[PDB]
């Protein structure tokens, strides 16, 4: 009745059929064998997985209600326990996730306002990358120090000082523990994490990441708090403090502080390191391939110009560009594995039944790579986003955000980030690798819970 699966074994369930450092391609494996929808038993963490795009809209969409639990991952898991809006359930999901969304409008995303904080933001980042003058560099902080920013005024008032040694330790504890759960250690951790977080480690050093990383956010409530102005909120922080003393008297209130350093975690880490590492990798696709660069200039040259900053709607007259990013999106596959859900209630699902409570891994990059949606899966070709008249082509399986009731909300400020960051620098710089096109390896340093693009340096070289 349960979806099929390997046979597992008791405590180490399907161990021996699953490698560590890919178990993407591991899970794709079994489900060559099983089908798309299959059970697997992760240590004791039973899970039915959804591979290609039907299986997960089917799932997530049209059965959206049934699907919309929220599961574990297991690291993420030692910091939040189950609080803030990313890992909550119920009651807590609904208040926590609503808030969330409205507050964040209500600070600029999706309008005019965040679109010129990306924008001076932007600049900032073109300022950095002029400083080094062509210089041979690692782009990986100049990169997340310019994301991190636009999320950090949201939440905590105000940008960081590009210098500002405590900012780029809070970026290292981001990069580190996302690395983590992309490694081999990181994905048996989330089979046996009932043994190794008392073991000694790299999940430990993942941990005191992730420690740095609440401690910093604690600090930044506690200063709010002393100097809280009820009638003006100066962020995402102030905006929910002023919310848990309008609900002090109600005992049932979702609106406590643990909720709020651990949602205002949620952000400053998802609103840091995804786009950051899309864009880390966005760079590297671009330098692996040339003529997609100078096609991405051709097309800035002529609609943009050099003497105007780049703006949002500047999309619908860059079919080419928007293309690029999606392509490089759907490439990168940046959460491979989703994030895991779980069945509200007993579920009927294509002939299968799923307890209650069951885990569900929506295979996202099996929908990006999905053969009946792209021709060409294994291939960065901004094509597959492409008319034969050279206009923008939707795709159903375009699902790096996930899909359903609880989809990735910071979509829209990723979008808009993206393109803006993107355009911009590509408008002021053309690209220059260590080495020659044919010799760059595109290929992920880990997948896990993310993909992880190798280490690389690079030239940023004025146009
Ligand atoms: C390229 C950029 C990003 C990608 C690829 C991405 C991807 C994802 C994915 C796959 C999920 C799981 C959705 C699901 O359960 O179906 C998710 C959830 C989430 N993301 Fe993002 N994300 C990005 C940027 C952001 C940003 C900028 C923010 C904050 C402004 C953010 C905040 C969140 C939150 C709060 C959730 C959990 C939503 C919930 O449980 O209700 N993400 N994201
Ligand atoms: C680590 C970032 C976010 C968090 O706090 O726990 C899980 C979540 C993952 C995530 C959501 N959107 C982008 N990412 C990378």
């Amino acid at each position: 009745k349960l979806p099929p699966g390997p046979t597992p074994l008791p405590f180490i369930g399907n161990y021996l059929q699953l490698n560590t450092e890919q178990m993407y391609n591991s899970l794709m494996k079994i489900s060559e064998r099983y089908g798309p929808v299959f059970t697997i038993h992760l240590g004791p963490r039973r899970v039915v997985v959804l591979c290609g795009h039907d299986a997960v809209r089917e799932a997530l969409v049209d059965q959206a209600e049934e699907f919309s639990g929220r599961g574990e991952q297991a690291t993420f898991d030692w910091v939040f326990k189950g609080y803030g809006v990313v890992f909550s359930n119920g009651e807590r999901a609904k208040q926590l996730r609503r808030f969330s969304i409205a507050t964040l409008r209500d600070f600029g995303v999706g309008k005019r306002g965040i679109e010129e904080r990306i924008q001076e933001e932007a600049g900032f980042l073109i300022d950095a990358l002029r400083g080094t003058g062509g210089a041979n560099i690692d782009p990986t902080f100049f990169l997340s120090r310019t994301v991190s920013n636009v999320i950090s005024s949201i939440v905590f008032g105000d940008r960081f000082d590009y210098k500002d040694k405590e900012f780029l330790s809070l970026l290292r504890m981001m990069l580190g523990s996302f690395q983590f759960t992309s490694t081999s250690t990181g994905q048996l951790y989330e089979m046996f994490s009932s043994v190794m977080k008392h073991l000694p480690g790299p999940q430990q050093q993942a941990f005191q990441l992730l420690q740095g990383l609440e401690d910093f956010i604690a600090k930044k409530v506690e200063h709010n708090q002393r100097t809280l102005d009820p009638n003006s909120p100066r962020d995402f922080i102030d905006s929910f403090l002023i919310r848990m003393q309008e609900e002090e008297k109600n005992p049932n209130t979702e609106f406590y502080l643990k909720n709020l350093v651990m949602t205002t975690l949620n952000l400053f880490f998802a609103g840091t390191e995804t786009v950051s590492t899309t864009l880390r990798y966005g760079f590297l696709l671009l330098m692996k391939h040339p003529e997609v660069e100078a096609k991405v200039h051709e097309e800035i040259d002529r609609v943009i110009g050099k003497n105007r900053q780049p703006k949002f709607e500047d999309r619908a007259k860059m079919p080419y560009m928007e293309a690029v990013i999606h392509e490089i999106q759907r490439f990168g596959d940046v959460i491979p594995m989703g994030l895991a859900r779980r069945v509200k209630k007993d579920t009927k699902f294509r002939d299968f039944f799923l307890p209650k409570g069951t885990e569900v891994y929506p295979m996202l990059g099996s929908v990006l790579r999905d053969p009946s949606f792209f021709s060409n899966p294994q291939d960065f070709n901004p094509q597959h986003f492409l008319n034969e008249k050279g206009q923008f082509k939707k795709s159903d399986a375009f699902v790096p955000f996930s899909i359903g009731k609880r989809n990735c909300f910071g979509e829209g400020l990723a979008r808009m980030e993206l393109f803006l960051f993107f355009t911009t620098v590509m408008q002021n710089f053309r690209l220059k690798s260590s080495q020659s096109p044919k010799d760059i390896d595109v290929s992920p340093k880990h997948v896990g819970f993310a993909t992880i693009p190798r280490n690389y340096t690079m030239s940023f070289l004025p146009r």
